[PDB]
């Protein structure tokens, strides 16, 4: 899957078992999702953006389905405006930049 | 140039004769910058993020050099915590995301 830049890269997951639409976000160190609830316990953590912070909840070890892989990850729940998928998720994919 | 994404995908880039460090963001949809200044009229703009919306200045036809190219673009300057080059620029490197 090659995959170029003139919209969004949006791909469609399943993530917990519920089905979500994902922007492959290069520019994200973390994969999070804002329209979920994912089971278990979690961690409190923090990320910060381009116009400030919020709090998130860190989910480990969660089952996504993306493209044609299944992978597990850590998962941060807040409100971000859009779902993305980052770096963590994106390397085990083997997914490269190329030009 | 393939990279990997290990690590942040980070380039140097000269932009109106400034050296910058600069963050591959396919994510963002726009490119922008924090520590510089450009000349010229600009345009009152907004950007927003994870955690909020910034106001910005947008600069046309800023000439950008990445890696081996050298581009124009319209060019975002305002209080993001890192630079990033999105997809108005990374379109014109050739940049696909590949896996
Ligand atoms: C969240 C996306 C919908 C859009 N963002 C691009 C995104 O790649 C930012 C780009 C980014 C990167 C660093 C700091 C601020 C913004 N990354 C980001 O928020 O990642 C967070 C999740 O994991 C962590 O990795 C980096 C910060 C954390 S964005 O910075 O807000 C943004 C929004 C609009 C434009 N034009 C350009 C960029
Ligand atoms: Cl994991
Ligand atoms: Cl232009």
């Amino acid at each position: 899957p090659q995959i170029t830049l003139w919209q969004r890269p949006l791909v469609t997951v399943k993530i917990g078992g519920q089905l979500r639409e994902a922007l492959l976000d290069t520019g994200a160190d973390d994969t999070i999702f804002e329209d979920i609830n994912l089971p278990g316990k979690w961690t409190p953590k923090m990320v910060g953006g381009i116009g400030g912070f919020m709090k998130v909840r860190q989910y480990d070890q969660v089952v996504i389905e993306i493209c044609g892989h299944k992978v597990t990850s850590p998962v941060l729940v807040g409100p971000t405006p859009l779902n993305i998928i980052g770096r963590n998720v994106l390397t085990q994919l083997g997914c490269t930049l190329n030009f």
